């Protein structure tokens, strides 16, 4: 029993992180295989950040413009190019510590690992969601930049994220591992607002399944509801649209609790309606949406 | 910016875990150098547990009564002994990953992180605090006995907990790495129960000093007070009472923002009398008590 937000274990990880500098930027990179992956906002001074122009940077910079360090070690770069968002460098010596690895691209609302890094050296690890809006709620102090977020399946590091950017309202945003931006945010020091985050439903939905799993079932009632009739009140209290697929994705946990979706559905209609009174749900006074059904179900049993 | 709970990376941790199995019982050992350490239980089927004599129980297993593996390769156990409610076994290996290491004995409010395993095999990792009634509110699952609890500092692993039992209000407990339980629990399943719980007043007040420094100021007020007029407030509200030793702890955060300690126990006091009001501190609304003087120097 009991349930807490858990992140994988970070070994795996640990010993894939590196650091990296550019002149006098310093900040963390991956390295996987003979490639060292980090944002490509290495290269830029602060001045250069307000207006930066990538591909005019770049070429004024040769392969010993980098330098990388691993533990002591440092790694002599033979290579680099850039992609999307991302720098690679190749580096004379492959990584004898790199996991079974992949590179993939995650759906909002989803959950990861990340691994807080400073000077490429890790130093705590915690779990997140991407936001609907595409951001997350990170801690990142500086020179946390090329710090990288995860999943692991198996023996497999599905690596999903790597961190670029503070925005203004201190909320981060970061690209997957191709470089591409979750998001419409760019590297550039400017302010770019964030979208509104509605408050995953599906998420939500997962966690009161692990509240009654852990036996916390005030909540619940006697009523049912259509899905329609839910959306229209969720929609109220910015909440995800909820649809059959999401219906779908919560059978298990429905099957194992008894309690059938669309009726969870109406004890959260209530709860969004009537508040909590007082009361909490595996110990929040607040309701979760950090945790995907597939969360819960590692986790509960 | 931003201030989330954060866990050590677990990889130095990770190293050491190993699967224990003696008869039909499997739960996770710890080891280091040649010597796995796991808790005295093992020995016991579920009827045992209900009234056990562990030295009875201990005298009819010899080491090849023991199952250790550390992935495949099994360790051969070449003496074995009782430390309190733990089993030291001797093995013929000494861990290659050995990390750095000490056992600690933690005090209550303090915190940790827990590498929860499975028949071995490490599967998440969380953030946690020993509860001033001396329990652990976990996350763990059949098989979880035997996971660690740990602090990191540069490269030396503190051992501080390892998972015994699970408690009727789901809460859980253990002992420190000598196999001495925090707590007044006992490896026996008899309906012993957590003591009624208070907020780690000292945490609260270290989070609150985290928010300034992370440039909030929103529940700061113009008031002082005595310490026994905070006393007498917050242990109203069911918090732990403040001692001059915990004034003196949160020294260093007094000074790095400017308020005095007092000054803040008169704004947790305000707190505490009108709420919130509808707002956050470091994104919570509700005023967090796992993080402690350390973890916000830590973090911030």
């Amino acid at each position: 029993s009991g349930f807490r937000k858990m992140a994988f274990p970070s070994g795996k990880v640990e010993g894939c992180m590196v650091q990296v500098t550019c002149g006098t930027t310093t900040l963390n990179g991956l390295w996987l295989d003979d490639t060292v992956y980090c944002p490509r906002h290495v290269i830029c001074t602060a001045e250069d950040m307000l207006n930066p122009n990538y591909e005019d940077l770049l070429i004024r910079k040769s392969n010993h413009s980098f330098l990388v360090q691993a533990g002591n070690v440092q790694l002599r770069v033979i290579g680099h190019s850039m992609q999307n968002c991302l720098l690679r460098l190749k580096v004379d010596t492959s990584n004898p510590k790199t996991p079974k690895y992949k590179f993939v691209r995650i759906q909002p609302g989803q959950t990861f690992s990340v691994l807080a890094c400073y000077n490429g050296s890790p130093s705590g690890v915690y779990q997140c969601a991407m936001r609907p809006n595409h951001t997350i709620k990170g801690s990142f102090l500086n020179g946390s930049c090329g710090s990288v977020g995860f999943n692991i399946d198996y023996d497999c590091v599905s690596f999903c994220y790597m961190h670029h950017m503070e925005l203004p309202t201190g909320v981060h945003a970061g690209t997957d591992l191709e470089g591409k931006f979750y998001g419409p945010f760019v590297d550039i020091q400017t302010a770019q607002a964030a979208g509104t985050d509605t408050t995953i439903t599906l998420n939500v939905l997962a966690w009161l399944y692990a509240a009654v799993i852990n036996g916390d079932r005030w909540f619940l009632n006697r009523f049912t509801t259509t899905l329609n009739d839910f959306n229209l009140v969720a929609m109220k209290y910015n909440y995800e649209p909820l649809t059959q697929d999401h219906v779908d994705i919560l059978g298990p946990l429905s099957a194992q609790t008894g309690i059938a979706v669309l009726d969870m559905c109406a004890a959260l209609k209530e709860l969004l309606q009537n508040g909590m009174n007082g009361r909490t749900i595996l110990g929040s006074t607040i309701l979760e949406d950090e945790f995907t059904p597939f969360d819960v179900v590692r986790q509960c049993s």
